[PDB]
């Protein structure tokens, strides 16, 4: 099968690349932008592949996408292409705005055409699968707001959104587009939205790839407010496996929520992250001194938890690591793969620094 | 208090801007681009008025929407400029995308700054009162779908968004928009969502004022698919006292459902409407010769409804009219104005009956 894949550069994306080319017999043609976030470095380990095709491009280019939709006739499509930062959503929200909503918007209008105008066969079979995220559901109680003993709601497929960020908006934007197109013109269209990744090529701008760096650097761990708030953590390739289930065995119309089952406190995953180094690359003081205080996130949601029993049951996907295993993998990845990490910081990753976090709120 | 209107010239309003002006001491600022929805002789009663001032522009003219807030300096803002039919959505989706969405964030970004500036006093006071649909909580269970005996769903304030069509895919993005604003910056803004409007000044496209006309011309009268679908009308001079009673004592980051509950089939109007004719207009022949059923609209939504419980106890609001009073005034009202009928209707709004009733589907 041919899958169209836009993102392919980034974090999740390039992992979702990476899994198809090395366990699948399908072929891929990525596209992508190339922003900050997009680093074909990432994608070393297949780009020679001639079941690989990379094409330079925004989603936002109707032209050229349309072309690109032409000359590889896709089986599938998976959407992951999107400005991915809550932090810059807040000081910069309109690029969040052109991407993540224009963007799927003409993104979804060259599929449309496209799929219209296929054979029969061809038609029937093809797929939309858009990947998004949890976020667009808001957030939950959290456990110092409740009785120690009720039970916390998780996030499910049925929970109505109620996005807190230009981010979160933008994104539970592009889901409605999504379902909208499939209840007015047809398009078999699937929709997952997961809780955060984390993992190898992670850019050094979200919590624990920043806290490993700064660690190893000698500089400040930033935690927001009093660091007790809780996310959900799934190591990427769980998410990249499940991924490529769903647009290969996924019901059309269909949603699904896919997480780890693991809450885990920020501040918890902080400390775990200082004893690991503490143990592999010991040094006079330890790393936990780094830590610091800073002001809090405006709007921050302080709970996500998904519950993942209905990808679990329907398709049969389970994740494989668990945070244990999995940090200790991340921690060590960073440790050996210097060369990517000094590609990755230019000077621009310092400037977003600076702004973010020198003289903060 | 000096208010601050965005599509002033249309339907819904005109008629806020015409009950503000007579029946209130506040005063306004119309901003209205004037698309083909945009009427000034909808505004003749009042036009003159020292208390009324008007400004041809684009909300997406952030330079322009700017210089006007520093300008007038108003006390509170009621966006109600958009793209507001589902036909030229299906048809022609870019336009909802631009205003609907993009526009809402470029007006939303000029009232955060202009906010973040104000006196401690007129700070507080500020307030962002978002007109909206109540098409972006989807289809609901039609009474031909369950047991004549069990109890059928309403809209209410939590009930789901899940929108069908890029028209209310478009207003749901705007609803996300507005409340993550108020989240992550503190914005003080208000969320309203109400059921079909109805009555004078309305432009000839929606079903009853295209019926109306049409009947009184000796045209067809077209009823989508079967015509049993369902929708609670409310008349527009209504809505309009309850918008001015929620942007003066609405609550900040609250949101309201507004309606008559006054569900109805569409074939049922229509024939309300012909008998109507035939009392007040009698000819050769009944009204109701002219009633066609013609191609369903695709992903039509079959039944609204909504519960306007919470504003009723929460602010005692409640519409004077009933289907019955409101449906003869309105029929009353086009057959004195053939005036502004005559002006409204021009060679752009012949091509749009073209592009959507001939050839039909
Ligand atoms: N990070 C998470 O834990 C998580 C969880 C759930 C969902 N998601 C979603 O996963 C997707 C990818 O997330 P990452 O993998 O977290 O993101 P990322 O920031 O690492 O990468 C985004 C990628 O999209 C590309 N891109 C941005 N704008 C583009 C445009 N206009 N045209 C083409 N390419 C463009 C970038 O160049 C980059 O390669 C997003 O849609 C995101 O919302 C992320
Ligand atoms: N009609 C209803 O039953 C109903 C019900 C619920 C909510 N609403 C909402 O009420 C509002 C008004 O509806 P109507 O009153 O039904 O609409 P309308 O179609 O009659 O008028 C829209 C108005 O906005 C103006 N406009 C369009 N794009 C603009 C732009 N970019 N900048 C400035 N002005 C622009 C037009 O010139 C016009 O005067 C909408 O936001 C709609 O979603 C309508
Ligand atoms: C960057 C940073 C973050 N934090 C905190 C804030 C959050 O509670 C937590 C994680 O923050 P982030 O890494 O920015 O991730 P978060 O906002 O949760 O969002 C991520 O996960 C989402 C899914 O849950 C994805 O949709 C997003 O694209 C992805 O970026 O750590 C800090 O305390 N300090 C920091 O410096
Ligand atoms: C135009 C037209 C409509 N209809 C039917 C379809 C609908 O079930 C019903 C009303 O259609 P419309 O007048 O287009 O209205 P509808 O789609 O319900 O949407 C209106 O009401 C919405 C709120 O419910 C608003 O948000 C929209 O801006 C407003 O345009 O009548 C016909 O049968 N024939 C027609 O020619």
């Amino acid at each position: 099968m041919k899958i169209l894949i836009t993102g392919g550069a980034g974090f999740i994306g390039s992992a979702v690349v990476r899994h198809i080319i090395k366990n699948t017999q399908d072929t891929v043609v990525n596209i992508d932008k190339l922003t900050y976030a997009g680093n074909l470095e990432s994608l070393s380990d297949i780009s020679e592949s001639n079941r690989y095709n990379f094409e330079h491009a925004d989603i936002c280019d109707s032209a050229e996408i349309t072309r690109i939709f032409e000359q590889y006739q896709p089986d599938a499509v998976m959407h992951l292409a999107a400005e991915s930062h809550v932090d810059r959503s807040i000081t910069g929200p309109a690029a969040f705005i052109e991407t993540n909503i224009v963007g799927t918007y003409a993104l979804l209008e060259v599929a449309r055409k496209y799929w219209s105008a296929l054979g029969e066969d061809k038609k029937n079979n093809f797929r939309f699968h858009h990947i998004s995220t949890d976020e667009v559901y808001g957030d939950l109680p959290h456990p110092d707001e409740v009785e120690n003993s009720v039970t916390l709601p998780l996030f499910t497929e049925t929970t109505a959104y109620a996005p807190s960020s230009p981010y979160s908006a933008s994104k539970a934007s592009s889901d409605h587009l999504v379902r909208a197109w499939r209840r007015t013109y047809g398009l078999p269209t699937i929709v997952t939205n997961c809780s955060n990744n984390y993992g190898p090529y992670h850019f050094p701008e979200k919590l624990i790839p920043l806290v490993i760096l700064n660690a190893l650097e000698g500089k400040p761990l930033p935690i927001y407010g009093k660091g007790d708030q809780i996310r959900d953590w799934l190591y990427v390739e769980d998410h990249a496996r499940a991924l490529h289930m769903v647009v290969t065995e996924g019901k059309a119309g269909e949603t699904y929520n896919i997480g780890g089952h693991n809450e885990k406190k920020n501040l918890d995953v902080v400390f775990t992250i200082c004893d690991l180094l503490d143990e592999i690359v010991p040094k006079a003081t330890s790393y936990r001194e780094q830590i610091t205080y800073v002001a809090d996130r405006p709007g921050h949601d302080r709970r996500y938890a998904i519950d993942a029993g209905k990808i679990s049951r329907e398709l049969g996907w389970k994740p494989l690591e668990t945070f244990e295993s999995g940090i200790r993998k991340t921690v060590e990845w960073y440790l050996a793969n210097t060369q990517w990490v000094n590609n990755v910081k230019s000077g621009a990753y310092q400037s977003w620094i600076e702004q973010n976090y020198e003289g903060r709120q």
